[PDB]
């Protein structure tokens, strides 16, 4: 029963992966585990095996391991990152304490092809049609990325995107300060937790993304919170009364109104000499207020992307139990919680 497995010392980290993993070479490590790159001879893909450092050294740990697991074992779709296999050279529940996740390596990121300047007008409809496509996708199962940022959307060779490095596990800490890209893509109230989020907190990201993609320059650089605020509101304009009555904090509706109010400027002559059509889509996913922000599902019906369109073809996910979330067990119940989740991967079909 089950594969065999083979070890090796990889920059002073033990790796134990089924013999059909081969090639293995270090590409990175960080605060999610180590990643490696290697042949997959099942499947005929290069790909990318993480090995997560301390899955279960904290209940906080323990629920991220099991977060990732349930929800990478759940996304399936072409332009969102996906599960190849999940594996444990452990042979019991006891001996359980090692989480490898194969997924496609994945090459370069939206980041190496805009930062040569501005882009196509053609290119820039494709990929952020993909970016739409993933994304209704994502939130039709009631997932909200969070981190929506070009060094998150794997891109390839013929323009093909798509979405990894999701929210649902780490949490933002400290490393959003200054004049940093891990926060150029927030949406304003979140930035600034001035109400709990929802998912077009990720539309807002892509209209940044977008925005990008069409100049070339990273659209609110601010070098603090405060200053990318203001680099926003006066994008924008600043908040309303309807929209100033649904920040809870009483010190940021204070901050907020201390504020000079501002008009929301003309898009059109912010990205000069770029398509009404894109125009159009980018002062619909900009906009202040979250709960007037267009839907992934919508901007994909948007006429930029007639050439891409296709209501048949931009699925929704199953839905999406994330019920755990509200569970309080003990480190050894995400624990046995993961083995069963890797017990039970079913692999996903070939070609
Ligand atoms: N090179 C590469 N290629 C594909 C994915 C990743 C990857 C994974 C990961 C996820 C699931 C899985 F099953 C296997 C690995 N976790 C983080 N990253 C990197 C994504 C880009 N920035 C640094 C970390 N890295």
């Amino acid at each position: 029963e089950r594969p065999t497995f083979y070890r090796q010392e990889l920059n002073k980290t033990i790796w134990e992966v089924p013999e059909r993993y081969q090639n293995l070479s270090p590409v990175g490590s960080g605060a999610y585990g180590s990643v490696c790159a290697a042949f997959d001879t099942k499947t005929g893909l290069r790909v990318a095996v993480k090995k997560l450092s301390r899955p279960f050294q904290s209940i906080i740990h323990a629920k991220r391991t099991y977060r990732e697991l349930r929800l990478l074992k759940h996304m399936k779709h072409e332009n969102v990152i996906g599960l190849l296999d999940v594996f444990t050279p452990a042979r019991s529940l006891e001996e359980f304490n090692d989480v490898y996740l194969v997924t496609h390596l994945m090459g370069a990121d939206l980041n190496n092809i805009v930062k040569c300047q501005k882009l196509t007008d053609d290119h820039v409809q494709f990929l952020i049609y993909q970016i739409l496509r993933g994304l209704k996708y994502i939130h039709s199962a009631d997932i909200i990325h969070r981190d929506l940022k070009p060094s998150n959307l794997a891109v390839n060779e013929d323009c093909e995107l798509k979405i990894l490095d999701f929210g649902l596990a780490r949490h933002t800490d400290d490393e959003m300060t200054g004049y940093v890209a891990t926060r150029w893509y927030r949406a304003p109230e979140i930035m600034l937790n001035w109400m709990h989020y929802n998912q077009t907190v990720d539309i807002w990201s892509v209209g940044c993304i977008m925005a990008e993609l069409l100049t070339g320059r990273t659209l609110f650089p601010g070098t603090d919170h405060i200053d990318q605020l203001k680099l926003i509101l006066r994008l924008v304009g600043t908040p309303g009364a309807e929209l100033l009555k649904k920040i809870s904090s009483e010190s940021a509706r204070n901050y907020i109104q201390s504020l000079t109010q501002m008009p929301k400027m003309n898009f059109a002559n912010v990205f000069i000499g770029a398509n009404p059509l894109a125009v159009d889509l980018l002062e619909k996913m900009l906009v202040l207020d979250s709960d007037k922000r267009i839907t992934a599902a919508q901007a994909l019906a948007h006429a930029y992307f007639a050439q891409y369109h296709d209501p048949d073809d931009e699925p929704v996910a199953d839905p999406y139990d994330q019920s755990f979330e509200s569970r309080d067990l003990l480190i050894d119940e995400w624990k046995s919680l993961t083995y069963d989740e890797v017990i039970s991967f079913v692999p996903p079909p070939l070609d």
